[PDB]
């Protein structure tokens, strides 16, 4: 579990989205397992914007944060789940590490801010839904 919480905005995986999230809808991409609702209290996460390939990542599983490289956001295979079938997500970047379903929405982050959720995982690779390119996250 987890989410971003920036300016009027929650970002969650679009898998663990709640009905409140869904009633408070702002936008979703399923290709990307993203999900982002509307909040009345103000976050105050900084998102970052830039194209770092290097940063840290919560591990529920491990009650441990890793420090990882990853690679630009792509459209990579993910297999099948109870949530999709078996389908190519967008704006996805991997890395070497641990993942099970529960750390999803772990929060990746660089010195720019945070990069992006915790969305894939298995066979010891992490993928992450970058949140990077959504602007207007900050507006
Ligand atoms: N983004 C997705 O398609 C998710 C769907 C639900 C799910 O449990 N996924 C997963 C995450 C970590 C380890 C193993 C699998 C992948
Ligand atoms: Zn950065």
């Amino acid at each position: 579990s987890g989410a971003i919480y920036v300016g009027n905005y929650r970002v969650v995986n679009r898998h663990l989205a709640t009905h409140n999230d869904w009633a408070n809808l702002v936008w979703e991409d399923s290709s990307r397992d993203l999900l982002v609702s509307s909040t009345t209290a103000q976050g105050c996460d900084t998102i970052a914007r830039c194209d770092c390939q290097t940063g840290v990542y919560y591990c529920s599983s491990r009650r441990k944060h890793y420090p990882v490289s990853f690679s630009k956001p792509s459209l990579i295979f993910v297999e099948a789940s109870e949530y999709y079938p078996a389908r190519y997500q967008s704006h996805l970047m991997l890395a070497v590490g641990h993942s099970e379903p529960g750390d999803c929405g772990g929060i990746l982050r660089c010195q720019h801010g945070v990069v992006g959720i915790v969305s894939t995982g298995g066979n010891g690779l992490v993928g992450f839904a970058d949140v990077r390119d959504l602007l207007w996250l900050d507006e």
